[PDB]
């Protein structure tokens, strides 16, 4: 990725597409609405940032919230959560928990570098190991590719699911499609580097999955925007909840798409495609089936590396 240019909040410039893969979509400052984001220090626990929606979604609000720790607040969670992200740990490895705040929210806590940010959502899988052989069984990597997109479209519900695939230059193609009955095909249609750039491809390297659940939602900020530790920046790259490029929220609209997801196919840690989901209407894919089609990118990534890589026999 060419050098970032300073987010719109400390007075970077408006994207325009000249200057697209410099847009530092990994610090936009705030989150999609339907979940909320604390963020904590990674030795003390006391939480610094907080998105100012966070009394929607805990109870108490931004006026007595972030004082106090994550000892006080998450007292049960606060022992095994550090433990599972001891510092120096990757930045995509996570601590799950589902609790009941008076029900029942998703917690993902994840760490960058010195601080803990945790991400918050309403909750509540098989019929993925059935079409597990599907996927084995395929004769050649076109076929996989229809039964990968068939497959994700049956799990999530989705309108339609693709599976995108990089050329060596960049440029992508959309080599199989599952979709709704009557939409025009995007099959077999090719598109510039430039539609996911630089900066996204990389971030999509290392953050397997990434979405926009309402393409009309307007991002909320987090409190204060900067992170209290650094005086800089907060990196949400890892942020599930993270706000989404507001001009690719714009071509997803353009597209009459109201919901958008899609997960990373990495082959030997260079990025090979991705399966791309659209759906009509705004939609919270559950962080359960989040988990699904997580794991169902890693095995489709190897299952297209021994396929592909065998195109020789
Ligand atoms: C710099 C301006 C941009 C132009 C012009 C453009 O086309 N994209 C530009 C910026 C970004 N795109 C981002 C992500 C992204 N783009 C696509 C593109 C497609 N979706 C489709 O369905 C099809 C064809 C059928 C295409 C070509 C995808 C799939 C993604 C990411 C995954 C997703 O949202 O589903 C992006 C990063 C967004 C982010 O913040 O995560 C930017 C800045």
């Amino acid at each position: 990725p060419l050098p970032f240019f300073p987010p719109l909040y400390l007075g970077g410039p408006e994207i325009t597409t000249e200057n697209c893969e410099r847009e530092p979509i990994h610090i936009p400052g705030s989150i999609q609405p339907h979940g909320a984001l604390l963020t904590a220090d990674g030795h003390s626990g006391e939480v610094l940032q907080m998105s100012l929606n966070a009394a929607t979604f805990l109870g108490q609000e931004p006026t007595v919230l972030r004082g106090q720790t994550l000892a006080a607040l998450l007292p049960e969670q606060w022992p095994a959560l550090q433990a599972a992200l001891p510092p120096g740990c990757p930045d995509a490895l996570q601590y799950r928990a589902t609790l009941d705040w008076p029900g029942h929210l998703s917690l993902t806590v994840h760490r960058v570098g010195e601080l803990l940010i945790l991400e918050f959502e309403p909750t509540e899988p098989h019929a993925l190991r059935n079409a597990m052989f599907a996927l084995e069984s395929a004769p050649n990597l076109r076929a996989l590719a229809e039964v990968a997109t068939q497959t994700v479209r049956e799990l999530t519900g989705f309108d339609r699911v693709m599976l995108y695939k990089f050329a060596p230059d960049a440029t992508g193609e959309v080599i199989a499609e599952a979709r709704r009955e009557g939409l025009h095909a995007f099959l077999g249609h090719r598109f510039p580097a430039s539609d996911i750039p630089a900066q996204a491809r990389a971030l999509y390297t290392r953050h397997l999955l990434r979405l926009t659940a309402d393409t009309r939602a307007a991002a909320v900020p987090l409190d204060p925007v900067l992170n209290t530790q650094t005086n800089a920046p907060t990196p949400l790259g890892g942020a599930v909840l993270r706000a989404t490029s507001p001009m690719h929220m714009q071509y997803l609209r353009n597209m009459g798409v109201g919901s958008s997801l899609s997960v990373s196919v990495v082959v030997g840690g260079q990025l090979w495609g991705l399966i791309a989901c659209h759906h009509q209407t705004p939609y919270v894919l559950p962080p359960d089936l989040r988990t699904t089609l997580e794991y169902l990118g890693r095995l489709l990534s190897l299952q297209v590396q021994v396929k592909e890589a065998h195109h020789h026999h």
